[PDB]
């Protein structure tokens, strides 16, 4: 059974095929690839774009999305094995995935880390459990990685430069400020796809404490060696932005401070200057800027940057619809 | 770009065309006017009829509605310009409207005032912001006016009297009791459409403190002068109801007490006799009664009035479906 | 007007016809029985399977389900007659049912008891009120009985034994532990359908305090006398399980302790051994086991029992989809 948990699990040929189908769907949006089929969108956290794009995607392909929010409308789920379920959880994922598998053709899952302990969050328990027990394909709608965002992002870049081959371009993945520590998911994903695409990637962040989990630094390394691009970690803003072709911003809390954010708060506040403004963007090679959204203006990026013709954030957001339809079409087959 | 923010922005010919299309949809409910199209229903407040009628309307015309509730499932939105988004809001309407505009063909918005300060609530910031940033038509699902209710109401009246021309009929818009101060939206709308339709309108309320915002009193005046009807404010129940052809009730808090309801509470409680009962209705010319719903029985209207053959509230509620389908059909064109 | 409030209101012929149509829908899932039609799914409590199965059912038959949650997205409803609505409730069921009746073709309702006083909960006020005021068929999605579960359960049993005639089989409806007192709905329903099907039923529970409401004990008696099966109450585990063909577990709070659960808590805790394990199941005649779900593993049933080839819980859960489509098809006719 083939799932869409991470682009890293797919071959370059398969990913290129997904991106091409995405481009095709963008030209002809209505289809019958999901005629009479259905997808269960399981959200453990908030969403606007994700719920909307998947729901519309299913509709445009003749299918139907059922939106579920455990703990909200659906019942809370247990993932640990062998435990005595006498707590808050009402049913086990083993039953949840099997039942849904009798109803729907696809299951999408969004579940952010709990932020109590990265040791457990990095295990991707919810996602892996769905994939394990589900008799139908599972799609990652964002957990500790955000593969759908990777392809929406990649497609937007290919559309911007007018070519699928992004090798040679200087890609800057920069950390940005936010009054709170966030998931590293989008950052992990950006690093993964930018390298897989063979670009010269620079992970710009304040201190070594903000470097991403080794798992992804390693995927990136393997990606570079096989793509022809390069990987580099930087802590100097100006040297990073210099001659960049793409600037992708994202904020996240330092992994070393998981479950103990009290002390990291004063640490992030000292770098609220990492904000992407006209000044920094002026250092790039007429580079494009984007963010996965939602974005806090004048905090992560300035109004001027967000409104510049170089900002492709809206295009990337739109592409979520097309890339997800490509993913759902690829996973079904009945 | 044409939106449906208020009936006052539309010409009488356009409104008559909407009402006629509504009547046509009521005769033939299934159609293809929205085939493959979609509408994003953004609810900032509660709804049963509105969400249901729009959702079914989209379905019956071959389209699909995506229901969104910011702060609930979607992310909280910022509307003020240039501010440093370091508060509760996660993203700006500029991004929200632009992204939705890449997904859907129409955007409906429901956002009640905050009731903290009428000076800001009367600016209709949420609605206006959607219309400003959205690349697709925006529909008012109730903010400080309720235009969809106006047309549902108007159609019901035309169906009751068996004619589109309501000129000559005596229309009584009466305030009614409610343990809490409410939005003036429906009242503002009732006054607007009743005058636009050329009826002899009487705004019956307890004291001059319950008179509606000048904006609407003025729209009404302009409407009367151009329709041939009349406008009058009254504080005497019996003189108002006398010879009335239509009685539309609605409760609302005194604008002069916005943000300071503590003292107005004892004021409204002294007029809990404004309730629409058989006695008052017996003073009318075999007049019809209606309320926009939801209605608290034995508080706003008595069980006897609600169950009388003269009450057309259920018909008006039904018409919300037909009028909204007419509105969505008029706004799309692709 | 025909509703689906309880299987007990239907003749055996009608129920057999429903089960047969369910079997037919399971073979050919897509149809046009609900083409252009719609159902309003009103949930006063949580749901995953129910909302999903009904929503998908409507979709597969060419219709559309509108999901509503009063107090959540829709407005809170009043059911008592003649009262002065100056409390929390915003509108009366009389208006709610009539309005929905102008929009949809079917109305499903899920409303659990309040657990404050069984005298009032057993009156089934919400369900009965919808049926009373609705101009369209009403479907019980679980209140104090769970008829849709009965048919899903019955069909699964018929599929297991390869025959619609379950007469002769030994059926054991056993109480099971749960850290909290639950609704007796599923138990009441299991007892009702097992007897209606003519099986030899044994109501196994800890003490006479856990015996179900007389209403259902009596339905069961009437059912046995007319079906050829039998009814028996037991408090001894081993004697009950012995030679059983079917074991259906469900936990519920003692009716005599409604509104006063403080003292029953220590009572249930003394019987946490009623858990369905391999030991008890080994006492049966190669019997099948099932639960309505959601189920707390190692509390209501052991992991070994839930994973045994004899557990048909997933099949029963799947059947909810097919039986409900049969029910909706039977109730519509336009
Ligand atoms: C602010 C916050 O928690 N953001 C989330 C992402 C929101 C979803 N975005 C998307 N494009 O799908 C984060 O990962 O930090
Ligand atoms: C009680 C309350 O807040 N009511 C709202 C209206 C509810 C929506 N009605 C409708 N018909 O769309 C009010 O404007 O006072
Ligand atoms: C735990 C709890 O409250 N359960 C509910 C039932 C949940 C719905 N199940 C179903 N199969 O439709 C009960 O009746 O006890």
């Amino acid at each position: 059974l083939k799932h869409f948990l991470n682009t890293q699990d797919w071959s370059r040929a398969e990913l290129d095929a997904l991106l091409t189908q995405a481009a095709l769907f963008k030209r002809n949006k209505l289809g019958s690839e999901l005629k009479g089929k259905s997808i269960a969108l399981v959200f453990f956290n908030p969403s606007m774009r994700t719920r909307t794009s998947f729901e519309l995607g299913a509709f445009q392909l003749g299918g139907h999305a059922v939106v579920l929010q455990p703990g909200k409308d659906a019942w809370p789920i247990e993932f640990n094995l062998g435990t005595v379920m006498d707590g808050d959880t009402e049913e086990h994922i083993a039953e949840v995935a099997r039942v849904l598998g009798r109803y729907v053709d696809l299951i999408g899952v969004r579940a952010f880390p709990k932020f109590v302990d990265w040791s457990k969050d990095r295990e991707d328990q919810v996602l892996k459990s769905f994939a394990k027990y589900s008799p139908v394909p599972v799609i990652n709608m964002e957990t500790i990685t955000h593969p759908c965002q990777e392809l929406a992002h990649a497609l937007a870049l290919q559309e911007h430069f007018g070519t699928p081959d992004l090798r040679g371009k200087k890609y800057v993945l920069t950390w940005t400020y936010h009054p709170k520590p966030l998931n590293t998911a989008v950052a992990n994903s950006a690093l993964t796809i930018a390298t897989r695409m063979g670009m010269d990637v620079t992970l710009l962040c304040p201190t070594p404490d903000y470097i991403l989990d080794e798992r992804y630094m390693d995927w990136a390394a393997q990606n570079v060696a096989e793509s022809g691009g390069s990987l580099q970690v930087s802590h100097d803003i100006d040297s990073a932005y210099a001659g960049a072709d793409v600037v992708y911003a994202k904020s996240w809390g330092a992994l070393p401070f998981f479950g103990n954010w009290e002390p990291e708060k004063p640490i992030r506040d000292q770098y609220q200057h990492f904000i992407v403004d006209e000044r920094k963007m002026a250092l790039t090679n007429n580079g494009v800027f984007s963010h996965c959204l939602p974005l806090r203006r004048n905090v992560k990026a300035t109004d001027a940057v967000m409104d510049s013709p170089n900002c492709i954030a809206i295009d990337e957001a739109e592409n979520r619809l097309h890339v997800q339809k490509a993913i759902m079409a690829a996973l079904v087959g009945q």
